[PDB]
């Protein structure tokens, strides 16, 4: 009875969560620079994930406490009449970490909460993490910073979306945002709906490669490509197909 | 001209290189133990390659040396009449290192010889990487080893494909061979000419994911679940149609 064109239960009466911890200045004695334009990215997903059913949580430079208190109350709230749980991070990060405010934090103990045996109520429902975090360097100009952050798997039924992956360079506009999320918002926008998820990052790959870095205003900038990734512990095909809401209670 | 769709160009001359690093055995020192039923891993790999146009090409067990001479061989060699590349490691493994014979290589210096820059014949094209590697912990008895690999990305269209993903164990059956390599066998069997390959390693996901481990003939093994996992930086939908090889070379 196994079928290749298994897809996941996203028939639930709500699609679920999407939280985006949105990271613009840091603690003084980090010597972490601003992100000017990350508000672009945290609006423009706001919107995408909005108009695909998601009830969206921003929040703005949260200190770590205030951020780990956050993501395990959601973590230990039931999911039960959910799809799916969505993770944004806008921030810095090194390696296995994001940076909150004042202090970097564990990515591993933030996807853990979600695992499994931890919360139930989203075991065998997709888990998807997007992280736009690299290096901090130390009207519309474009930063670049050097990948920094493990593209890391996760648990079952987790889809973790990387910004760049390494040896490959994030780009930032002060005013449009990250390269990524422009992206990622635009297929949003034109093939949320319709498109297997993973065929959607396929194209954000592509997008992302094909912008030229021959030609930049900053010479230094010259040669600096971004290829993003994403790794998926998916076991079937993630669709977000428009939910039917015709005299239903969804709130 | 944006297209949705778009599929790497899969009609070359012929499909490609599949090359198999098969690791039986070790150096004394080494203290790594026999991986019995590697061989099954590589002979069905070898059918399943070829039965979708690969040249198929084995190793048996070569030192450090051997083996990037091997590698550095078929990377300087033209790709240009072919559709992709597709290499596998049959072996233990500890971070970005894969075991040879007598020694680690870092899995980044294998990975780089592809590379557009180095290997120009293999620009956009999908260059796939299959890994069996995890810790060698020391009639058909299941054998379990810790996840020890890292699922680590490797540039533009760029497939990595590993066994298991950190915090969850990888088993081998002495006469079936591999969990991963079996469900990867078995998927590309019934429908490797038929699926875009991302979809195809979402079903050995689900299929690895699901085979139970809490009636093991070690009470040891129980509980140690195995989920694989994929880094995907391709840029395309990725297919293995049938080459038209009526009255055609493909030699
Ligand atoms: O992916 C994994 C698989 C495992 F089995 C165990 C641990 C990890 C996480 N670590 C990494 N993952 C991807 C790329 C680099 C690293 C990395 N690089 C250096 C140090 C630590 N992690
Ligand atoms: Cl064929």
């Amino acid at each position: 009875m196994f079928d290749p064109a298994e897809k996941y239960k996203m028939d639930h009466r709500r699609r679920g969560i999407a939280l985006i911890f949105n990271h613009e200045r840091f603690f003084w004695h980090l010597t972490l620079p601003e992100r000017r334009g990350t508000c672009a990215d945290r609006d423009n997903l706001t919107r995408r994930f909005s108009d695909l059913g998601f009830e969206v949580k921003c929040f703005n430079d949260l200190k770590a406490e205030e951020l780990l208190l956050k993501i395990h109350e959601v973590s230990t709230v039931s999911h039960a009449d959910a799809d799916c749980f969505v993770c944004v991070f806008l921030s810095h990060g090194e390696g296995n970490h994001i940076y909150a405010y004042d202090a970097k934090i564990e990515i591993q103990t933030l996807t853990g909460l979600f695992k499994g045996d931890k919360c139930h109520s989203l075991v065998g429902k997709p888990k998807i993490f997007i992280i736009q975090a690299a290096r901090g360097n130390q009207t519309n100009i474009t930063e670049v910073d050097a990948a920094s952050v493990y593209t890391l798997p996760a648990g079952a039924d987790f889809l973790m979306c990387y910004s760049v992956a390494e040896g490959y360079y994030s780009h930032r506009e002060t005013v449009n945002g990250s390269w990524y999320i422009q992206d990622l918002c635009e297929m949003l926008g034109k093939y949320g709906s319709s498109l297997e998820f993973t065929e959607l990052l396929t194209l954000v790959n592509r997008k992302v490669s094909q912008r030229r870095v021959d030609f930049c205003k900053d010479p230094s900038a010259i040669g600096k490509k971004q290829v993003p990734c994403f790794a998926s512990m998916l076991t079937k095909k993630l669709h977000f197909f428009p939910k039917s809401n015709e005299n239903l209670y969804f709130q």
